[PDB]
C-alpha cells in the first residue's frame, strides 16, 4: 500500500484469503473489519507513527468509541480488495477515521466505513479530550476540507442507539476471549466485539440474509479473564438491537444494531 | 504465488499483518499455520483443483488431516516478507503428505518448516478408507517422483508416537466453544481452532518467559460447533516440554493429543 499523491489519504489492495471466507465464499465481516484496521495501521506507519510525541509523554491512546460499516457487495475468495483511508479532526471531542472499499476490477464501491476515535490516558483510562497542542501535530495529515465517507444529513451512522431490555428474544452466552483475540499489548481486538455481537443472531437469518449495515458503540473494554453474553431482540429488511454486557453483574460493554437484506 | 518451474511445487510471499503478531510483536502459530493452509489451497488451486480429484467427487471422499507437526526457528516479524513453498507426496495406499518449507525473503534463510499427514474418508460417513489405483493415479502427476522431505532426519520428530495425557492434568482450559468466525466455508471447525485451542492450557508464564518452538498434534476426531472441549496440559521435561489432550467436556470423548517444546528467550 502507499499514500495518495497528495499525501492526504492512503490506498491498500487485499487478495481475499481462502480461510477469510465464510458460508457463502465470500469476505465475513470479521475479515473486512480487520483489513479496515491493517489499511488503518499502515497509513499510521506511513506518516511518521498511532500516538504523536506528546500523547506518548502524556500517556495518553486514541481509542474507538464508535464503528460503523455498510457492505453492499462481499468480495469473494481470491478477489482484489482496494481500500482507502483518511483521518479527520472532529474538535476537541476527537477524530475520524473512515475507509472505501472498492472492487479493483472495475473500480466500483463496494463498502464503505466511518469510526469515531476519543483520547483517554492508558493508565486511569480517564476521557481527557484533544488539545491545541496535540492537534497541530496530526492536523498536517488530514485534509482541511471535510471528506465524509457517509455525507448524507443525517445518516445510519449517528443514530441513537437505545439499550435492550430484558428479556431478550436471543442470546449467547459464556463468550470468553482467548490468547488469539488479543493484540500485540494484550488488550481484546475491536474485531472480537463485532463477532460476539453476531454470535446471538439465529442461524436461520445468517442463512436466508446478507449482513449489510452494522454500527456498534463502545462503553467498556472486556479483559482476558472477563466473560461475555451477548443478546439480540428483533425491532423489524430485517433490524435486530444488540447488547454486549459482563456475564457476572451485567456491566454494559457494547450495544449495537444489524441490518439484514434478503438473499 | 505462483508454481515453481517443474510444476512439482507452490511458492507464495505474505506480508506479516498487525493483527497477526503477538506480544513479541512476531506472528503467532495460529498465523503461520493459517498461512500453511492458505499456500496448500492455491498449490490445489493452480494444478485443477476445487483437494480432491475427479474420481473422489464421484466417491463422496475427501482429504482429512490426521497430524500436524510445524518447528519454526524464527518468527518473522510484522511487516516482514515470508515465502513459503510447498509440495504434496504420496505415501502408497495410507494417504497423502503435504510439507512446507518457510523462509526469510530477504535473507533467503530457512525461518520453518512443516509436515502433514492426510487420510481419505468419506464425506458422508465418516469411515477411513486406503488409497485406491485411479485416486493415486490422478495426484501422483503433480508430486515429485524421488522423495522430497521437509524433515529428512533418521529420528525426526514428525514421526514420534503422541501418549495419552492421564488424569489429573497439571494445567487445564474449560469450556471452549467454536464460534461462527472458528468455522471454514463448509462450516467445520478450522484446523488452526484446535492448535491454539492446545495453547490455551500453557501457563502465562511459560508464554511470557518462552518462545514455541515445536508443536506436535494428533487428530482423533473433529468438534462440532454444539460441541465443548476441555484442554489439558501436563509439563514432561533449558527447554520445556508438555503433553496436550483436547476433549469433549462432557463424556470425554478424545479430538486430539500433542506435544509443544518451548525455548528459553
Ligand atoms: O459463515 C458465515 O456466513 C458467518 C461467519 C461469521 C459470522 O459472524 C456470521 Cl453471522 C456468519
Ligand atoms: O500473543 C501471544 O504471545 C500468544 C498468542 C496466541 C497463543 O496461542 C499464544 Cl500461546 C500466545
Amino acid at each position: 500500500g502507499s499514500l495518495t499523491e497528495d499525501g492526504l489519504s492512503y490506498k491498500e489492495k487485499f487478495v481475499v484469503r481462502s480461510y477469510e471466507v465464510g458460508s457463502n465464499k465470500t469476505a465475513t465481516v470479521e475479515t473486512i473489519a480487520n483489513l479496515l484496521q491493517e489499511v488503518g495501521c499502515n497509513h499510521a506507519q506511513s506518516v511518521g507513527f498511532a500516538t504523536t510525541t506528546t500523547m506518548r509523554k502524556l500517556h495518553l491512546i486514541w481509542v474507538t468509541a464508535r464503528m460503523h460499516i455498510e457492505i453492499y457487495k462481499y468480495p469473494a475468495w481470491g478477489d482484489v480488495v482496494e481500500i482507502e483511508t483518511w483521518c479527520q479532526s472532529e474538535g476537541r471531542i476527537g477524530t475520524r477515521r473512515d475507509w472505501i472499499l472498492k472492487d479493483s476490477v472495475t473500480g466500483e464501491v463496494t463498502g464503505r466505513a466511518t469510526s469515531k476515535w476519543v483520547m483517554m490516558n492508558q493508565d486511569t483510562r480517564r476521557l481527557q479530550k484533544v488539545s491545541d497542542d496535540v492537534r497541530d501535530e496530526y492536523l498536517v495529515f488530514c485534509p482541511q476540507e471535510p471528506r465524509l465517507a457517509f455525507p448524507e444529513e443525517n445518516n445510519r451512522s449517528l443514530k441513537k442507539i437505545p439499550k435492550l431490555e430484558d428479556p431478550a428474544q436471543y442470546s449467547m452466552i459464556g463468550l470468553k476471549p482467548r490468547r488469539a483475540d488479543l493484540d500485540m499489548n494484550q488488550h481484546v481486538n475491536n474485531v472480537t466485539y463485532i463477532g460476539w455481537v453476531l454470535e446471538s443472531i439465529p442461524q436461520e437469518i445468517v442463512d436466508t440474509h446478507e449482513l449489510q449495515v452494522i454500527t456498534l458503540d463502545y462503553r467498556r473494554e472486556c479483559q482476558q479473564d472477563d466473560v461475555v453474553d451477548s443478546l439480540t431482540t428483533t425491532t423489524s429488511d430485517s433490524q435486530f438491537l444488540h447488547l454486549l454486557r459482563l456475564s457476572g453483574d451485567g456491566q454494559e460493554i457494547n450495544r449495537g444494531t444489524t441490518l439484514w437484506r434478503k438473499k
